């Protein structure tokens, strides 16, 4: 992709936001990977929308890309696990443990064991290391603080956290400039689909 | 929204497709509601991606908007129900029946009863009216044929089924026209974010 | 089985009751089929122990033995079904409907349909015929009244509802009589396993 | 209970067996606790009827009565757990782990952890200590061999493993002796419920 084409994506991101095509905005952010929307990410973490959180992240990094990315996915999936335990859904917890968390076992065998053993407690706060889990809301906020620091320090997000400053409706402005150009060819002085003409 | 702004969405739809931002394309189709992609819809129906099918439809119509829309959602949810029965998941079938299909009971009480009673059969092909359900693949294709006819006849889709014919990369062309205009102001004759200048 | 052997079972039923071998009592009642314990049956119905209720009944009658027996099992399984609905366990309800209640469909097609359709209600008291279901406790008591009348009128229970009047510990008394007989052979005048002897 | 009354139970156990009241036999064995039927226990272990196995055992010992009893229940519940894993029912396995196996954690913390961690394997034979689990049939037979040795060495089963040798139908014989005694009072020389008389 050209630098031109990349900039055009940013102009479109701005346009879509101004037109309040909100889901389209975040899909384009994700598929192009040119811009990671922190506020959007924070929103989804607070709402516990873990599926969308990972889907969004997937446009920017894989779990094993580097150590920051690994800890990011580990923290998210671990919170997902603990929340399952908290609602007494041990069936879901084990599912999460095997499908989402097992990839981390290689990197730290004994931590995975420690986390596995939480399954068998009446309340996993009986483990002193997990006695710090307060409620869902507070534990998400605490974790989010850590997630932000990991993302901001993650080299794969290096130039993707600040939106280019531009004047409002920059795309619309360029379009109007093209219309003026189309007219600056016409003697004797419609649509965007085909050029404007005069006799 | 202006006719200008609407046309700009179409230019963006073309650009996104050319850049192979496929999910963004269909999200913009859905959120703007300006264009319904039949081929995309066919693909998702054949794949049995019922959640995405309804989500996509939701940008164009509600279940109770008119009779065509009602039959469209009824046919989709009924196929979803029958497929649940076919894999012997009666728990899921009842869920579908109560959550997705019950809204249709008012409009036809006895058909809903008929469909409900399929739950109790060893094989719902024991009902002669449903003896026509062959396998999943063939039943999806048959239904799709009907879905297309309902959509094409649905007044809410009237001008949304044919993409405007335009030359490739129309957005990119307008952008280049703006660049030429920015230069047609410069004595003595960079970026898209701010205007190009010469001394 | 002889009339002797049958009477011996009754003597054993009395002994087991006196020794408070309560589960053994009801197992012997069931396996021999000589006596149906109404009070025990009432207890299990009030407690909603449907599995044991049917197991106990199974020693005395099959579901299709006659019309009384059929209505007895129908009423029990229908209550089991309604209770599942009441606790919002539609998965269990459908299971009951297909496994336990379907055998009754042949005998009354439209009643089974009526009962099936209760699945789809938010509250099955929306059906006027089932608007009479109050709470679990009261509905069990009402049904029990009907179950008793069906059992008492059921020809297969004809001579099995009243325990033979006998003096307490009749078995123990006969045993002591045998011991006296064993001694009424001994010059010159231990265990039950072998005869008592004197030199 | 007298030694008389205890012997009478054995006479009844014999009678019930001779009359093929099989479930009553094992219920009386269990409730009286006077005799533990090894062959019956073997049968139920081979059939994997774990609920009935524990119910039967419950008449003779509690899990924490002594070390033999503890190992007996541990081995049974562990096999139940492994079988759940084998059929890929991790939901059931966790249930067993928390409800049935947790009581053993106090006595051996690290073995319980080891067993817990089997949940997360694709195949729990990946653990070298559990690489010995062959198939269900063979693992039940192996375990049964150990269960027998534990039961035979368990002081609570000391005099409960061998049935008293007696002649067939000993109860029936004593009954006939009582009938003869009832007649050895009659000038001038029916039922078991009341004494036999002549004018
Ligand atoms: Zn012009
Ligand atoms: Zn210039
Ligand atoms: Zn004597
Ligand atoms: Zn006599």
């Amino acid at each position: 992709m050209s630098s031109l084409s990349r900039e055009l994506v940013f102009l479109i991101l701005q346009f879509l936001d101004e037109e309040k095509f909100k889901e389209t905005v975040h899909k384009l952010e994700q598929e192009s990977g040119f811009f990671f929307n922190m506020k959007y990410f924070e929103e989804k973490v607070h709402a516990g929308e873990w599926d969308e959180v990972e889907k969004y992240l997937s446009g920017f990094t894989k779990v094993d890309d580097n150590r920051y990315s690994m800890k990011i996915f580990f923290e998210i999936r671990k919170q997902k696990y603990l929340e399952a335990l908290d609602r007494h859904d041990r069936a879901k917890a084990v599912d999460i443990l095997v499908k989402d968390l097992k990839v981390f076992s290689t990197f730290n065998e004994e931590a995975y064991k420690e986390i596995t053993q939480l399954l068998t407690l009446e309340n996993f706060r009986e483990n002193e290391q997990a006695s710090k889990y307060g409620d869902t809301k507070s534990a998400r906020s605490i974790m989010l603080i850590e997630l932000k620091k990991l993302i901001e320090a993650n080299p794969l997000f290096r130039e993707k956290l600040v939106f280019p400053t531009l004047k409002a409706s920059r795309l619309r402005t360029l379009i109007n400039q093209s219309a003026n150009w189309q007219h600056q060819l016409c003697k004797n002085p419609k649509t965007l689909f085909t050029d404007h003409t005069c006799t």
